[PDB]
């Protein structure tokens, strides 16, 4: 085993290859799968594995009741093998968590999971399955992070977490983990931002993050930064706007677009010098399509012209979370860190008439050979049995 | 790990012994079972497994409703040792895919999975469950490939694609493929002739395929090739005709049979010099039966005499598609590539009252010892709860 | 990995401790647990596994109906690890087979299934999975073998087979079979014997089978023999009748005893000088009870006097099969081959009111320690719901 | 692989971080999840593994019917691994047991399973699934063990074992076991003591052991000891009494507290010098709730007086048994034997209206960073279908 580089640069990207496909809902209608939300997937040197927040429960049971909750004592992280369908019978138990992120430094697997009261959670830190560390509430506001992978170059992974208000300004600190072990944190000074649930990967030997404003911005705020944590900040310029909800298209803001600003959804882009790769929902106003968007001003120019559209998922059809995972080099023999992401394809509540909620996923990997739009949705037909 | 050589000759063969069966659809009555269709065997240097096209949905629940349907975002290809039944809790996952191939090169699996819109269809190659490369649709009506698996020499894999109408004149192209990278591609120059659902299979260094002519043609069109990808082309000449459906046997052709011309099943056929083994179903006009038939001459004759005849679903059973499969030196220490084949059990539409439609399988290897015919059909008791 | 020597002897024992105890019929009340019968136990050097026959079908589901029917395409030879439960989703596919045996030479496993017409059925064998050897019938009325595991010594492994009537005299022959592959064969000179379903195993280098006589022996044949297939024949003449149904206790032979001889039930012993321990039925008329009795001269001696009797399983109780498996110094690091036994507790058809017949199964290992008897039954609740 | 050496001190520890939830009765709702009781946690230098008590059944079906009873031939040890639903499909199988415990000692797991009739019981012990050992009942009155994990130093490992009546002076036995083999034993001179359901770990190449007396202790008897097996006895003396029932706490004693001292739950305690983690139940008088306490005078000293109290499960919700885990340096490469402890939540019969009794699990590890106070209960909503 060796630690992943994390050195070199992002691989170019003129399309998105379909990788994965899990159909958990349709499968769970009447086999054993877990209710889950929040799925992400990462890998290691070897394998990619999907990550997700089940709610102890299993579809088309009556314990699936109520899981439009996000936090619960019932929560746990686990894991499967890429594009299987989570089920007690193929799932890795990974740590009791109602918020988590996860990534493999080339050696072992780091886990990151949240639990405990609203008012003091507390992050739980595994390598290789052994606790390592814990991190607690600074702000006693739900501390919780990324749902998505981590990012590792060189021995070191590294996340984001939040604590306050996701409807005001709140707090964000950046973290540098070894071997399981917080060894260096900053709070990042952003006034007037808000970043929840980041999906951050290596490029470069630094981190770049793309997050959540639940409070006052339609764009997608970022930070990047390097091993010792000196970062900066901005918001994505490109008047693609990325979030959920949204206006439609139009000159952006390199600050937060206070249009259709408050709540969203957690999504990715992956910067390429001044461009950038935007995944976002079809819908501007409800977790409906999905589609690949690359502009290439965007990163830094606020005007609302693209390129490239790659259809992923129909307007009319149920999506929900979007991140990035990345493959190293050490796992695919490339000179370059190739970009992938997943869409988390939620079913029943709130928009349907159920008892419950879980997602299903798709994912796609980053090429520059030849690829094709379409539409892979979830496919389940609601209601169910348990209804 | 070390690459087959695929250098030696096929293993003579005078029967054919049992070598598994999986009684999916039966199982699948309770227990929690893939609907699937377009199943196949392929070996590595260690194990053999079966791969098949999901539909995204378990036998016996609602979502396996209009299964009929080839093609749509739901089916993914997947695999599980041969012999146990496609159940999501043992099964891996390997593409999203309405057309396949798979094989194995010695040091790892290659996939090739076909999705996306007829207009515009994307294979995804993927090598060690990595993509390594796309090709898209030229002729914008349907690409797709073999369902049954490439054949491998000396590091380099090859299959044949097809895309155009599958009813007149379409576009056939060999690929050689390399640690999951396209690195030769040809065009083959065949007017007249159709080629679908090809089975190939290693033989002293070069590859012979055996088609389907869903055009016109009642025998079996094959194309054989060196690494290089200089091909011959021609037809099965024996009277013993290998399409479903077909005529009676008569006189036959080294071109391609109109009689019964059109439509078709996939299929295989051994070439031993002028000899072939004829895998083909009992019933000239139904994909019911299945037999064996030891022509010596029929190869390159076209008489309707043949010398051994050995049953394997009797004629008022279920089949299917068939297909080859080999094991290398490498996995059974012979000195010779041996021939196997298995055999798909269609159960449901459109023959049979249901809303679904799947498949079991039952699998196949020549041997010089002795052997028997009989009947191992599928054996389900149809309609299902479900229907 | 190095090929079992064999050579050592039997280990002395003074009784049976609990091994195993799988609880498949109840288990199966509810999860998807194969219809099985015929039952084995065979180990490896590093594990032990439970070999069945299945019946394609699950438990509670509708394809269980007819399961009384003992040949069928359907059957087939898996293997699980010893008390799981058998399930599609913890079962290796072995063999397509309505009759088997197996065991391992230290280095892979030999599978023997036969299946085919009850006229010409046909014996597959498999070294490592990979078919090894045919043998066809010879007598042309179901050709079968032993039901239990066979037994190596040195990098040879040996079986019985019978072709014939099951109600009068019928042909039996020994093979010696190296890597999957028939080496030498032997038929026995056998007249008034009957031979059905031996249980073999290893002891200081030679094999001794003790079998079923279906034909006219309450008592129990046996065979033993060297590597070179020179064999010995004989009964076992304990007064303590082997069989079931049989006589109540009295003076033995070491013929046939002729009196309720008809019909049987396999099962084993084993030879210890002059002295036997024997597993038998606790009823004299039904598959009732079972319990393992130490005979100190009823090898060779036809009183009906015994020293030690240990129940296993009580008179009113469902039982079946039994049959010996062997644990050698390979795995156990003793200085001797460790005596095992295996039972199989047969539920539903013929003496209960369902459609279907399974078992379930316990094991035993015999020690010079401390020991009980008590009963471990199957202990299901029948009739099922699908009854 | 290495024997774990067992002779750093125990970690200091301020609180305890979640380490694992099962959520298995929830999810046995609808999954194939066995009936279970007597759960426990137990490592490996590789992994974690729950081992359990099943009744031979799953939730949700008619054979969990009775299953209040606590000793039946039906009952099985089996292990899986941590956080997992223990199903037959994920589940190893280890011994047949209505009492157990399970160590590794770096090398392989040592088992011990006891069964047989309450007058006779035999132990059963194995060593990497081979019967090594057994011990029959000296005293003929359910002879019976820890139902948690043994403890091992330098390659031996150390068990207790009770025999005679649970309301009553009984019969106390220490063993050394080495390879699954009993080296060396000693009866316990423990005139007035009660020593049930020993929760036994290792400390400076020393085992202590806090069980529970069902006769006439409210407090907890311990048992400490060398590796030759010279013991010291004593009662914890802090007025934080540990069992359940109990009195409110109020000034304790240093041998058996009377009042309420009939009946028990097991449980454990971790000693630090005059200090100690107790773990109890939040209700004096019923199996309700659970929260660890740290007093650091409460070995040696009678006050009932503490200093840290941590919330586990909240005063309303269902517990059950407890016991210690410890994670050995090799396994977390600490300089210290890291203390952890499991929980389980019983449900059921009595306290539910149900025909089963069955548990699920939460599990905490020791840690010096920040923790919180929660409750993590069951969750099932009762009673289920089959009730
Ligand atoms: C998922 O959760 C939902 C929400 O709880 C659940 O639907 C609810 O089911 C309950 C039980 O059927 C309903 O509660 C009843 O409502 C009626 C009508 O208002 C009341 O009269 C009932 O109360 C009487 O009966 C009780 C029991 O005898 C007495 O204790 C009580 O004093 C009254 O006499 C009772 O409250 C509720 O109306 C529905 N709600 C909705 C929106 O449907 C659903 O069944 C759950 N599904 C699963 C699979 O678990
Ligand atoms: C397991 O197998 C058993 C044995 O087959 C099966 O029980 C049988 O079920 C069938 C279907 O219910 C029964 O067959 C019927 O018997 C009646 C009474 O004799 C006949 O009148 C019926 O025939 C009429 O209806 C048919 C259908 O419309 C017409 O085709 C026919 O011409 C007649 O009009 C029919 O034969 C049979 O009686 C039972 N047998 C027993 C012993 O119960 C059982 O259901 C199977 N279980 C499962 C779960 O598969
Ligand atoms: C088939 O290919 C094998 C594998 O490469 C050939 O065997 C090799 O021959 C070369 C050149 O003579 C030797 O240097 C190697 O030592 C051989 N390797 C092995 C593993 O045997 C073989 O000659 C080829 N052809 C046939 C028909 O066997
Ligand atoms: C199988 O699928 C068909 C096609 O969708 C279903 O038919 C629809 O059923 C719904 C509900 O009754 C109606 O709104 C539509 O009129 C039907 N559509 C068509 C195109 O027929 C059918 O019900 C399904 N069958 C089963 C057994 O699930
Ligand atoms: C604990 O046991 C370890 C393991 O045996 C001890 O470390 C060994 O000490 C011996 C004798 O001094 C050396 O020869 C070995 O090289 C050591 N082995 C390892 C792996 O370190 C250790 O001294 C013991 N005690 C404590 C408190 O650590
Ligand atoms: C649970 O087990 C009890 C005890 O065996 C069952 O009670 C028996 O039920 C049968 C069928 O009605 C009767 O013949 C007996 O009178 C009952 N015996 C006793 C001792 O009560 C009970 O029915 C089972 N309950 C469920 C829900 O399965
Ligand atoms: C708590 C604020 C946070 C980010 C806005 O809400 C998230 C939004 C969610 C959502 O918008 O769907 C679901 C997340 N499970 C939830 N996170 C937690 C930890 O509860
Ligand atoms: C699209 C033409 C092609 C070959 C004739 O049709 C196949 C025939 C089929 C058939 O005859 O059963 C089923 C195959 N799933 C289908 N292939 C695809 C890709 O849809
Ligand atoms: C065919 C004769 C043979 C030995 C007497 O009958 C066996 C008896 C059986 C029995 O007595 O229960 C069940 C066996 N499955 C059957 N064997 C086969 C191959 O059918
Ligand atoms: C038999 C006495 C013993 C300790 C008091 O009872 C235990 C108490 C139990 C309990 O208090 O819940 C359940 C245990 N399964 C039982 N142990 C056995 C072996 O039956
Ligand atoms: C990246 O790191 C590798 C691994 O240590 C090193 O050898 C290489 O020089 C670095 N430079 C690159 C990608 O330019
Ligand atoms: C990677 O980390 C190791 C360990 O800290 C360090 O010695 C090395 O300089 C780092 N390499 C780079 C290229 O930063
Ligand atoms: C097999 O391929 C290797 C690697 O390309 C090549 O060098 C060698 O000549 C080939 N062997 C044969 C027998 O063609
Ligand atoms: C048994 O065979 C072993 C392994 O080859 C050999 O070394 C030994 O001498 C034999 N003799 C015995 C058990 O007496
Ligand atoms: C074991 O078999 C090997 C291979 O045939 C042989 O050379 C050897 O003599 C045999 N050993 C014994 C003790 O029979
Ligand atoms: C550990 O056990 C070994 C083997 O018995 C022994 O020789 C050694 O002295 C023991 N070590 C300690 C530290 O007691
Ligand atoms: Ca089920
Ligand atoms: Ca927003
Ligand atoms: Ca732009
Ligand atoms: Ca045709
Ligand atoms: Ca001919
Ligand atoms: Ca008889
Ligand atoms: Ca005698
Ligand atoms: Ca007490
Ligand atoms: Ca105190």
């Amino acid at each position: 085993s060796v630690k992943l580089a994390g050195n070199s640069s992002l691989c170019p990207v003129s399309g998105w290859a379909i990788y994965s496909k899990d159909n958990s809902v349709r499968i769970g209608s009447k086999g054993d799968v877990f209710v889950i939300r929040e799925p992400f997937i990462s890998c290691s040197p070897l394998e990619c594995r999907t990550f997700f927040l089940t709610q102890g429960a299993l579809l088309n049971d009556k314990h699936s009741n109520g899981t439009i909750k996000d936090r619960s004592p019932y929560r746990t992280l686990m894991s499967c093998p890429i594009g299987e369908v989570p089920s007690p019978y193929n799932s890795r138990f990974e740590s009791v968590a109602w918020s988590a992120s996860a990534c493999h430094d080339g050696i072992n697997w780091l886990t990151i999971g949240i639990s405990g009261p609203d008012n003091g959670a507390v992050a739980v830190l595994k390598y290789n399955g052994i606790i390592t560390d814990t991190i607690k509430s600074w702000r006693n506001n739900v501390l919780r992070t990324q749902e998505s992978e981590c990012a590792c170059v060189n021995g070191s992974c590294f996340t984001v977490m939040t604590d306050g208000p996701s409807n005001g300004q709140a707090s964000y600190k950046i973290f540098r983990i070894e071997k399981g072990k917080i060894v260096k944190s900053v709070e990042m000074n952003a006034p007037n931002y808000h970043y929840e649930e980041c999906s951050c990967y290596p490029d470069s030997s630094e981190i770049t993050c793309v997050c959540r404003d639940n409070w006052h911005g339609s764009n997608r705020p970022w930070v990047s930064f390097n091993q010792n944590l000196e970062y900066q900040i901005g918001y994505i310029c490109s008047g693609i706007f990325g979030d959920n909800p949204r206006p439609n298209d139009k000159t952006g803001s390199c600050g937060p677009v206070s249009s259709n600003g408050a709540n969203g959804v957690k999504g990715f882009s992956f910067k390429y010098g001044n461009g950038v790769w935007i995944g976002r929902t079809k819908s501007i106003s409800s977790r409906n399509g999905f589609e690949m968007i690359w502009d290439p001003n965007g990163w830094t120019g606020t005007d609302n012209n693209f390129s490239i559209k790659q259809d992923i998922v129909g307007i009319n059809e149920w999506s929900g979370y979007s991140g990035s995972f990345v493959q190293h080099p050490e796992l695919t023999g490339l000179d370059c860190i190739r970009p992938c992401f997943w869409v988390e394809l939620i079913r029943g509540r709130p928009k349907e008439n159920t008892i419950w909620t879980s997602g299903s996923s798709i994912s796609f990997c980053g090429v520059n050979s030849d690829t094709v739009g379409w539409s892979w949705p979830d496919g389940a037909e609601l209601p169910f049995t348990i209804d």
